[PDB]
Parts: C-alpha cells; sequence; structure tokens
C-alpha cells in the first residue's frame, strides 16, 4: 500500500535530513573520541587519594580532587557505584574504599558514617550470593579494603559468616598464586596488585607499562607507589589525575579497545558508510600500533589479550591491512586458546569475537581454520546447554548474537541481513561491562547510534519497497510470458541486501534486473531446447541469422533494459556505458554456447555494477593481472555454488572463497581498485547465501529484511 504518506516524497525528504543531522551529530561527538571514555571509579579515585603528600606535608593528601571527587558521587542510600546497575560487589567495593580515603583525610565524618552503614548493613547479605556471582578480585581486593578501614579504627565484624567466608575463599586464591611466573613476566594479576602480599618489588618493578603503570590500573599503580615511591608510577597518576578533574577509571588508557569496538558496532548496525573519514582515522591508528605479539586494550599497556587481537586483526584485515595470523599462536597452547596466560578464552563474547576473526582467513592459515572449529563447537554446545551468557557482560541479546553468528556465516551476511537482526539486540546505553567494577563505554554503547540507525535502516526499506513496485511494474511491461513469481522477489532482495544505499539505485536496480533476466533467458534456452548454432543467431540479433517471435521479443526486451539502465546512470557519471553492457552480455550469452550457462554470470552482474557506478572507468581495468584473475577464480567460484545442487558446501567451495577474501583484502598501492575488488566479494557472498540457506529461511529473511519495520 505505498499510496500513504509516510512514503510521500516530502516525507522521505524530511526523513534523509533528520538522519543527517544524527549523524553530523555523531560525527561531532566522535571528534572528540581521545585516550579512551569510561565510567569513573570511585575504588580507583579512593586508592588514588590514599596516596601521601610526596614533600612531607604531614596531614595532606598527595592528589586533593580525587577527595573532592569521591564526596560529590555519593548516592542516595550512601553507596558508591554504577548507578543505574546494582550490583553488590560493585557497591561493596565502590563504598568502602570511598569511606576508607575520606577517614584517612578526616573529610567529611557525616558522609563516612552514611558510607559504613550501607557497608555494614549490606556485608551480611554477601551469604546469600553464589559463588559464579562475585566480581573478578573480590576476595582479594574487598578483604585489602577492610584491612585498611581496621588501621584506621573504623570497626567491622570480623566473626560474620559472610566475612568468615570471603576470607575463606582469599587464602586459596593467595595460595594458587605462582609466584615465579607471577614475578617473571606482565600477568593479568598485575591488574590486581592491591590485592596481593608475598610481593618481590625488585622483579615487579620490571613489569611495569610503558606509561609507568602496572597493567594501566590506577589502584594497582597507586599501591605500587605507596610500596615503593616509584617515581613513573607516580608520573602515570598525576597525568591521570589531571584529565578527568580527580575521578579516574579502573583502567586507563583504553584507546585500542574503545576505537576498535567503536568500528564494530557502527559496521554491524549498518551506518559505518556514514563514517568512512573517522572509522579511516581510527583503523590508522589500530594499525600504528599493531604488534605481532597482539594488541592490549592501551597501545600503552604491556599486557596483549586474544579479544582485543582477535578484533583488532578482523578490522584491519577487513579494512584492507596486511596481518599476520601467526599473531594468535601467543594465545594458543595445546590446543586451547587462551585471553592471556593463565586465563582461558571461556568467555562466549570472547569466543564469539574470536569465532568471527577467524573466517576471514586466507588460505594456509591453519590456525584460524583451528579457531573457526574450536569456537563454532564451543558456542554450538552452549547454545544446545542453553548456556549462552557470559558472567561479566550484563548485554541485552547475547544468545541472538550467537545464535546469528552459527546460523549465517560471514560468507552468507549479507549487510541488511546483518544490520536487521543486530538492531533488535544492541543494547545502546544498556551494555554494562565487568571488569574490577562496573564501568560503561559511551562511544561504543550509546542510545544515539541505536536511534540513529533504526531511523537510517527504516529509511532504506521504504526505498526498498517502492523500488519492488517499481520492478513488477517494470518486467510486467515487458510483457513476454512471465509473471511475478518468488524468484522475482529474490533477485530484487539479492540486490537490495547487498547494496542497499539509496543513492546507490542505479547499482541495485541494474542488478536486480539483470538477474531477472538471466533467470528469464536461460529458462528460454532449456524450455526451447536451443543448440549451440541457435544460441549464436540469438547474439547476433542483440548486435547486429534468429529465428522465432518470441526470440526477437526477447532480444528487445534485453535491449530496452540495457537502454533504461545506461539512460539512468548518466545521472551517476557522464561516460556511456550501453556498448559496455551490450559487450558483457555478449560476452556471457556466448559462454552459454561452450558450457554451463551459470558459468559466467558473476562477471556479468559485476562488471554490470563496475559500468552503473561508473568504477569501470575512475580504475583502468583494463588488462590490470588481477582483473583477469578475480573474475576467473569469482566466475569459478558461482559456478561451483550455483551448480553444485543438493550437495552440501564443501571444503573446495570454501578454499576458492578463501581465495578470493586474500585477493580482496591484500591491498597493494598499485593493486586493482579496493571499491572495484569489493564487488566480486559483494556478489559471490550473494551466491554463496542463496546456495547456504533453504527457500523457507530465504523467503523468512526477505520478510524481516524488506517487509518488517525496526521496532
Amino acid at each position: 500500500q505505498l499510496e500513504d504518506d509516510k512514503y510521500s516524497d516530502l516525507q522521505l525528504v524530511d526523513e534523509k535530513h533528520t538522519i543527517k543531522r544524527s549523524v553530523e551529530s555523531i560525527k561531532s561527538a566522535l571528534s572528540l573520541v581521545d585516550d579512551g571514555d569510561l565510567t569513573l571509579s570511585a575504588y580507583d579515585t579512593a586508592w588514588v587519594a590514599l596516596i601521601e603528600d610526596v614533600n612531607g606535608r604531614s596531614g595532606f593528601p598527595q592528589f586533593p580532587s580525587c577527595l573532592q571527587w569521591i564526596v560529590s558521587q555519593q548516592l542516595p542510600d550512601g553507596s558508591w557505584g554504577e548507578p543505574l546497575m546494582f550490583l553488590a560487589f560493585d557497591r561493596l567495593l565502590n563504598t568502602l574504599a570511598s569511606v576508607v580515603a575520606l577517614t584517612k583525610w578526616n573529610i567529611r565524618p557525616d558522609i563516612c558514617q552514611k558510607g559504613m552503614k550501607y557497608v555494614l548493613e549490606n556485608l551480611n547479605k554477601l551469604v546469600d550470593e553464589k559463588e559464579e556471582h562475585m566480581t573478578p578480585g573480590f576476595e582479594l581486593l574487598f578483604p585489602k579494603l577492610i584491612e585498611l578501614a581496621q588501621k584506621l579504627d573504623i570497626k567491622m565484624p570480623m566473626d560474620s559468616p559472610a566475612l568468615k567466608e570471603l576470607y575463606a575463599r582469599r587464602d586459596t586464591k593467595l595460595a594458587k598464586i605462582p609466584k615465579k611466573i607471577f614475578h617473571k613476566m606482565p600477568t593479568i594479576l598485575l591488574y590486581s596488585l592491591e590485592g596481593m602480599n608475598d610481593l618481590e618489588w625488585d622483579k615487579l618493578l620490571k613489569l611495569k607499562s610503558e606509561n609507568g603503570s602496572f597493567l594501566c590500573s590506577p589502584a594497582a599503580t597507586a599501591f605500587a607507589f605507596m610500596e615503593t615511591k616509584d617515581q613513573d608510577c607516580l608520573a602515570y597518576l598525576t597525568d591521570l589525575v589531571a584529565k578527568f578533574n580527580g575521578g579516574v577509571p579502573t583502567f586507563y588508557p583504553t584507546d585500542m579497545y574503545e576505537q576498535i569496538w567503536i568500528v564494530d558496532r557502527l559496521q554491524r548496525l549498518g551506518i559505518a558508510h556514514y563514517f568512512s573519514s573517522e572509522i579511516n582515522n581510527f583503523v590508522d591508528h589500530i594499525y600504528r600500533y599493531w604488534d605481532q605479539k597482539g594488541i592490549s586494550f592501551a597501545r600503552k599497556c604491556n599486557l596483549p589479550d586474544i579479544d582485543d587481537t582477535a578484533m583488532g586483526f578482523r578490522v584491519l584485515r577487513t579494512h584492507g591491512y596486511q596481518v599476520s595470523s601467526d599473531v594468535f599462536q601467543h594465545f594458543e597452547k595445546d590446543g586451547q586458546f587462551y585471553c592471556y596466560w593463565g586465563q582461558t578464552a571461556e568467555a562466549v563474547t570472547v569466543m564469539f569475537n574470536l569465532y568471527r576473526a577467524s573466517q576471514v582467513l586466507f588460505p594456509g592459515e591453519k590456525i584460524l581454520d583451528n579457531a573457526k572449529k574450536f569456537a563454532h563447537n564451543f558456542l554450538t554446545e552452549k547454545v544446545a546447554t542453553n548456556q549462552v551468557f557470559d558472567k561479566w557482560i550484563i548485554t541485552k541479546d547475547i544468545l541472538g548474537e550467537v545464535q546469528y553468528a552459527l546460523d549465517v556465516p560471514w560468507y552468507a551476511s549479507l549487510p541488511r541481513l546483518e544490520a536487521r537482526y543486530y538492531l533488535d539486540q544492541y543494547a545502546g546505553d544498556g551494555d554494562v561491562w565487568i571488569a574490577k567494577t562496573l564501568y560503561r563505554l559511551k562511544y561504543v554503547s550509546n542510545n544515539e547510534y541505536l536511534e540513529t540507525a533504526k531511523l537510517d535502516y527504516n529509511h532504506c526499506q521504504k526505498i526498498h519497497k517502492l523500488e519492488w513496485s517499481y520492478i513488477q511494474k517494470w518486467f510486467l511491461d515487458l510483457k513476454i510470458e512471465e509473471s511475478i513469481n518468488t524468484r522475482t522477489l529474490w533477485s530484487y532482495y539479492q540486490a537490495a541486501a547487498s547494496i542497499f544505499h539509496p543513492e546507490r539505485y542505479n547499482e541495485r536496480l541494474a542488478w536486480a534486473k539483470t538477474n531477472v533476466l538471466v533467470d528469464t533467458i536461460t529458462t528460454f534456452f532449456s524450455k526451447q531446447q536451443m543448440s549451440k548454432d541457435d544460441i549464436q543467431g540469438f547474439v547476433n540479433q542483440l548486435t547486429n541469422q534468429t529465428y522465432g517471435k518470441m526470440s526477437h521479443m526477447l532480444i528487445d526486451a534485453l535491449n530496452e533494459t540495457l537502454k533504461h539502465i545506461s539512460m539512468k546512470a548518466r545521472e551517476t557519471h557522464g561516460i556511456d556505458i550501453y556498448p559496455h553492457l551490450q559487450s558483457s552480455w555478449k560476452k556471457w550469452l556466448l559462454s552459454c554456447m561452450n558450457g554451463p550457462n551459470v558459468a559466467g554470470v558473476a562477471e556479468l552482474i559485476v562488471e554490470t555494477i563496475n559500468l552503473t557506478s561508473g568504477r569501470s572507468f575512475s580504475n583502468d581495468l583494463l588488462s590490470h593481472p588481477q582483473y583477469k584473475q578475480i573474475t576467473s577464480i569469482t566466475n569459478d567460484l558461482c559456478h561451483q555454488l550455483c551448480s553444485k545442487g543438493n550437495r552440501a558446501i564443501g571444503s573446495e567451495i570454501e578454499s576458492k572463497m578463501q581465495e578470493l577474501v586474500q585477493l580482496v583484502f591484500s591491498d597493494s598501492s598499485d593493486g586493482l581498485d579496493p571499491d572495484v575488488k569489493k564487488t566480486y566479494l559483494v556478489v559471490a557472498k550473494s551466491f554463496y547465501y542463496m546456495a547456504y540457506f533453504d527457500a523457507k529461511t530465504i523467503d523468512s529473511h526477505i520478510n524481516k529484511v524488506l517487509f518488517e519495520m525496526v521496532v
């Protein structure tokens, strides 16, 4: 029912301006991205506030602004912590630390007492909390706070069942510490250094990160300074205390983690094309500080992790930067993958992100093939066992995200399909991550991305629905013998779900009509039992014998379509493409003489897209050696796919797609233009998609992508 007021042109115009305004808003907010924008932590701020004046000014703290920040942040119930997501351990850590800091420096006894009232009242309720919910290191960090409080004469209930139980778990964890390794190399243990004893600072001080911190943790670095007076540790804290007006987060910097996840989310939400300038800058930064040993959450932290590594790897490769899969060997041992030494990569989202990285593999990258099998099995079982949850991330629909990954390989993840599902899963402001304490990444998880992405999608969807009506009319006006069948909608959807942008209507519509006519021509060849000689005559009429009234009507219908396509393409660029389209169809039609009729369809579609877009003339494809190469791989690939039948997609097809991926994303300065290259992958995926899913699933995809507005 496109007679409504919402499909009117004036309404569509206002939506575009509204979308453009939101895009400019995001763009200005993204211009402020620097070293990381994280939740500030009262726990870490309190630890920094404990530092005594370094020039001997007895009775005064070194960082008074930290104490003032703490004062300003107390919640109405007397606690400190994440205001909107309540977590008992988060509140207890942030609150007792704040009380201890303020007590040490004799500040606001009224605030201290409200704070202690909350701690003492919620201490006993730790009994009612199971083991798997206690935040990382709590059994080490909270007892340490109790120790500091007792020495300030804050009396605690040490006979409480809750604390007797807590201190028991502290004792076992401390007994499990591998002291030698912990003192020999950077480990995740340094991030919780303040909760440990049995320290040989002679060796630990060799493990400082490049910015002078211990694992980029202000609390651990403040603890280290008070134990050792290390001047590098003090410099890290001084710079940090000046950047956020006293309040500090639970780790800093976080530039790699933040900028990588920005690119990922914008890409998955389907609006990354609006931020190519900003995304190119982010990816540039990621590549500049890429390391063959892996990357951390900060370029200046000395502990790489598999999650940052797997996400930066995938983002860098799909952006065209050369990166070796050998990096993952630093996170693999005896057939198992690890976040870092001592911590298996047992988290769902980490395995989710690893599975995603493994699928961009090139031929011969066995470690990525091992990772794919490993992660796919891990995730499939957590889905079957009804366990798709991460104890250390509060998100909206982690199950849906994992389900989509297992149901839709990357080779079959059409752009609009990926976005359509993620738009219902992305949490916006609601994503709360769990480290020592709860924190939020505003540049990664916010409601403005989601709202803008939903508006853009439903807007493109309105354009698609209008184009679909136009395609139905164009086909019927070519009254030859056929009707609007299911295959006609598939032919448009295949184009619209990949090249979806409203401004790219010429490419999308030309591809859609080409699918339709390829379907019609090949069906005609079959029904009429046309020989090679018959097809030969069919070609001569197209360009300049030929018999059969229906033959002449198909040739004219083809030529009229090509004339119309090139007509509309004049608005994009000025070069007349009709001769080149005729040549491309001549080449395909002649290929139907010598072999299967799907042998060169992919080349025909790709050339049509490159011509209507104008990329065939922006770059001299001509005899660039990669042109013949990518054309042959793609034709062979889509030959294997469309003519696989009822076989399953086997190893040979997977390997050929890997060949294409390697060519497409191995950008060189003198290589074929990347945008031209990526078109071949776009079409190949659309062939893979059609061979991977059954009819009923395709239909369900079509309804959701094209006809279900995003709520």
